[PDB]
């Protein structure tokens, strides 16, 4: 509460810091507080209002450069889960999409695991005020381009990872470069083709708790985003590129008789998705 | 015309009729006014300005289950079209999508003709309030239905009345009773499959003009549409519906060794399509 008494007292107007302390007014509320507001909290006189607005306005506007707004405007930020109730349509949505779209890998079951369906155990709708702003300033920018459509799906995406990305966005600095078209962020439409990569690639060790591939206790972790394709490029053999080809957006990978078993869609700038749900489950 | 003179002498405010005529002011345009702007035209007097208001309040929302104001409001709807900038990049890219979406067709060009390639001569931007505004309240309706998923999609649309879609917008009433799939409205992602049907089904008798298919000379028109597909209902062969599938919004139809050439994309409600672009051109 230092730097409120500060900008008070600087405006010989430290006699209205009892006011300020009973009403828990610190900094970065009272630069959002007008004459209603400070009416409101029993600053009565008008020429203290204006002397407080003032220099409000002088050190938000005045000092920009410095750009004090974004260290007074932290509080608030980060990520809430927000849970979808098992009887609400969306929720059974969701599910359906995670249910209807297994398929019956090349592999025995090793990457990912044996099973059929899933126990699901919760969805949550990822919110994030400055990532979700981050993919609506991409997904606009796209749209601009591709004649007003930004080709937007939802995908699924596994990755040991899960709580960097949706406390932090997707970040193609950490790209799958191992992947069949190079260096990009890998997204699938059949949710057992993602579930294969919950413990790293290859399925990796399995399950921490027992080192199982095919763990049928352990509560795994998937993404169900939005993504932006735009103007994605078709493609059916392997290529090693860093970026989307030029004049494109995305990259699709079609199944073929030589080739994938299943889609994949590629995007090579964190931006251009969104993860919107995470859901738990466990594989039967 | 007489509607102000009437509604102005019940009030008894006769002698400012020589302001509404010299400032042209209307009912409709009346009903439109608070204080500021009947200030502006020199209603000084706050008395006559209240009553004007109260008088306006009685009439639109007193009498409401008569609905003057869809009465009063007619007046500025309606179709507008805007030519695209042949530099611009939305142009461009209205263009490389028509253009790259030409294939070759089982037929030897019977039905829309023998060709590669088009000269594009205009493209348009169909703007229509009202027909946009029903459209985003089915594609809202369908997103909260698919997990805040519209699934929207850009695809062609031919047909011989255009000027009746671009005006009064899709109709599952004029569906395409002979199709594949049923009494739907049809899109396709191939632009020369659509063009097959700018003069009716196989092409019908061609161009008015010189009664050709393959015809040269004269201007097509073809949509290029937003279309709101939902959770849709994925087919290989035919099957006459009346309407989507239970728990599905659409209907796609997908290619096959014995069934599709190229794909398909029905929906059975009007409102689930809206014409964003209209393309003229000539086959080459
Ligand atoms: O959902 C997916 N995730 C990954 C994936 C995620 C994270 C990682 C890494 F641990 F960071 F290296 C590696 C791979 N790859 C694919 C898919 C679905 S489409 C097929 C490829
Ligand atoms: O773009 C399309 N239009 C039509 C079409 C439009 C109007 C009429 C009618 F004359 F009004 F009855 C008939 C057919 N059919 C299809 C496509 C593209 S997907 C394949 C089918
Ligand atoms: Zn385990
Ligand atoms: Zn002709």
């Amino acid at each position: 509460d230092f730097s409120i008494t500060q900008f008070v007292r600087n405006l010989g107007l430290e006699h209205l810091m009892d006011i300020f302390e009973r009403e828990q007014i610190t900094l970065d509320v009272l630069v959002e507080m007008g004459h209603k507001e400070l009416k409101e909290i029993g600053i009565n006189a008008y020429g203290h209002r204006h002397k407080l607005i003032k220099g409000v306005e002088r050190l938000i506007s005045g000092q920009q450069g410095l750009n004090p707004y974004l260290t007074l405007n932290t509080s608030g930020s980060g990520t809430i889960l927000i849970d979808l109730s098992p009887d609400d349509k969306e929720f059974q949505s969701v599910e359906e999409e995670m249910q209807s779209t297994v398929r019956e890998h090349r592999d025995g079951g090793h990457a990912g695991g044996i099973f059929n369906r899933y126990n699901i155990l919760k969805i949550q709708k990822v919110c994030n005020k400055k990532l979700w702003e981050r993919y609506t300033h991409r997904r606009k920018e796209v749209s601009e381009e591709n004649h007003n459509h930004a080709n937007e799906r939802m995908l699924f995406h596994g990755s040991p990872f899960v709580n960097a990305i949706i406390h932090k966005g997707f970040d193609e600095r950490h790209a799958y470069i191992g992947g069949m078209f190079g260096a990009g962020i890998y997204f699938a439409e059949n949710s057992s083709k993602s579930n294969q990569y919950v413990y790293g690639i290859g399925g990796g060790t399995g399950c921490p708790v027992h080192k199982d591939r095919s763990c049928y206790i352990c509560h795994r972790q998937l993404l169900f985003c939005r993504v932006t394709l735009g103007k994605s490029f078709l493609q059916f053999s392997a290529m090693k590129m860093a970026h989307s080809p030029p004049g494109h957006h995305s990259v699709t990978g079609r199944p073929s008789v030589n080739g994938l078993a299943l889609a994949e869609y590629v995007i090579y700038r964190g931006e251009q998705a969104y993860p919107e749900y995470l859901i738990t489950y466990q594989i039967m």
